This record gives structure tokens, C-alpha cells and sequence, in this order.
């Protein structure tokens, strides 16, 4: 049964990330390792980690980063598949990658696909954002960094945070819809190739404004080749009240419907 990977069985290479630091390595080929790089967690910390891992093993889907095993000994770690490619953030916002409107819609679809899964598997991402969506072989969407919702509790996502989330209002804001609004942001990201509210330099003012929903994203910044129904859905996914947002079944429905009336 247990996916534990004993000491020496992994060989860590060059360094990548910086909530857990990410290393590339080799374990039956190239693999990603996120070492939690805490110092030495005591027996009831150990148990809650194993608890979070158990939420990963619940996952088997092409649009979901492949959980390949965890480590305890050398350090606490989660090993996944290594992706060839670059994050959706990196394409859109660093190397200014220009995607055909058709491939944009597919990435949308793929991403909504992965979510609809996690949601039926009663998972909530909590931090769905473009720097967290890989584009593999430049064709396949892999959602990641949604594990460990307990190990963190026990900043840099403000843009995707739904109102209810943003204003640190109650104990649990995070819903399925929370994730749905974060989707609306990635939708806007795709259809505009731009981060929202870029004409504002004072962070806190965003945080304030969104929280009160005086400031929402600017639909009218979508590139013209964006489908009429794509706009309608983006807007549907960004509604200020969370009960008004649709759930991934309906989102997926709407995407697969408009994409079929597209290349024609
Ligand atoms: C997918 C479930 C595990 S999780 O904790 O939600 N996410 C998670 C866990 C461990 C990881 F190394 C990663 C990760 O980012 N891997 C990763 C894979 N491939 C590349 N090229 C890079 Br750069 C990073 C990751 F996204």
C-alpha cells in the first residue's frame, strides 16, 4: 500500500521554487520533489502530513499533477511527475506567449476539467492560479499546489481571491465557488493575456476594493476573437455574491458548448 519512498531512493538535483521549496530529481526518471524543508516535525505533526498525502492518493486524472509518492526520512516531501513546459503564468506573463484563441479555449476546458474532478472528489484547491497551472508538453493542463490545506494553517494570490476570501471575514470562506471565482480570473487571464487591475499601484486598495466589490475585473479588456458566450461565462464565474457563481459541471457544459461552434 504505502507510497513512502525510503532514504537514498531519490537523488535531488537543481533547485527551483521557494510553503515548501521545489527541487528536480530522479526516481524512476525525472521527477519533481517539493521538500517541505521544515526542520524536524514531532510525531503529531508527522501524522497530519500523512493525512494530507491521503488526500492526494484520492487523485487520478490527466489534468491533475501526478502524485507519485511522499518522503519522510531525508526530509518531509511530496514527489510528483516532472513537467516539461512552463506554467500558464509563465507563458501568458513572462514570455508573452501568443496563443491561438482556439488553444486558449482548450486550456480553459482542460483546467475546468481538472477542477470538476477535484470538486467531485470533494477537494478544494484554495489557491487556483495561473502560476499553479502547468502546461505540459505545451498541450496538457496539470493543476498542482492544491495539497496540504492543514499543514500550512497549522499574500501572493490576491488577484484570484474571491471577495469573501479576500476580506478575511469568517473562519471558512473557501467553497467550491471560491475556486470558481479563481477560475474567472484565469479566464480573464487567458482572454486578455493580462493580470487584472494593473492600473493600480497600491495593493491594499485592491484588497479593500474587491472585498467590498466596488472593483471587479474589466470584461471589456478581452481580445476581440473571444466568443460572445465566453464573456457571458467569465462574468458568470466572477459574480460578487458566491451563490450566483455556477459550479464546474455547468461551466464545463458552457465551455464544451461554445468550443463546438468555434473553428466553423
Ligand atoms: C499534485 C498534488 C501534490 S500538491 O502538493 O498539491 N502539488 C505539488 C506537490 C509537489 C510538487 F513538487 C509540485 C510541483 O510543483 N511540481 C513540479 C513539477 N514539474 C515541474 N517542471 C516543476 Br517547476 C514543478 C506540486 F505542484
Amino acid at each position: 500500500d504505502d507510497w513512502e519512498i525510503p532514504d537514498g531512493q531519490i537523488t535531488v538535483g537543481q533547485r527551483i521554487g521557494s510553503f515548501g521549496t521545489v527541487y528536480k530529481g530522479k526516481w524512476h526518471g525525472d521527477v519533481a520533489v517539493k521538500m517541505l524543508n521544515v526542520t524536524a516535525p514531532t510525531p503529531q505533526q508527522l501524522q497530519a502530513f500523512k493525512n494530507e498525502v491521503g488526500v492526494l492518493r484520492k487523485t487520478r486524472h490527466v489534468n491533475i499533477l501526478l502524485f507519485m509518492g511522499y518522503s519522510t526520512k531525508p526530509q518531509l516531501a511530496i514527489v510528483t511527475q516532472w513537467c516539461e513546459g512552463s506554467s500558464l503564468y509563465h507563458h501568458l506573463h513572462i514570455i508573452e506567449t501568443k496563443f491561438e484563441m482556439i488553444k486558449l479555449i482548450d486550456i480553459a476546458r482542460q483546467t475546468a476539467q481538472g477542477m470538476d474532478y477535484l470538486h467531485a472528489k470533494s477537494i478544494i484547491h484554495r489557491d487556483l492560479k495561473s502560476n499553479n497551472i502547468f502546461l505540459h508538453e505545451d498541450l496538457t493542463v496539470k493543476i498542482g499546489d492544491f495539497g496540504l490545506a492543514t499543514v500550512k494553517s497549522r499574500s501572493g494570490s490576491i488577484l484570484w481571491m474571491a471577495p469573501e476570501v479576500i476580506r478575511m471575514q469568517d473562519k471558512n470562506p473557501y467553497s467550491f465557488q471560491s475556486d470558481v471565482y479563481a477560475f474567472g480570473i484565469v479566464l480573464y487571464e487567458l482572454m486578455t493575456g493580462q493580470l487584472p487591475y494593473s492600473n493600480i499601484n497600491n495593493r491594499d486598495q485592491i484588497i479593500f476594493m474587491v472585498g467590498r466589490g466596488y472593483l471587479s475585473p474589466d470584461l471589456s479588456k478581452v481580445r476581440s476573437n473571444c466568443p460572445k458566450a465566453m464573456k457571458r461565462l467569465m462574468a458568470e464565474c466572477l459574480k460578487k455574491k458566491r451563490d450566483e457563481r455556477p459550479l464546474f459541471p455547468q461551466i464545463l457544459a458552457s465551455i464544451e458548448l461554445l468550443a463546438r461552434s468555434l473553428p466553423k
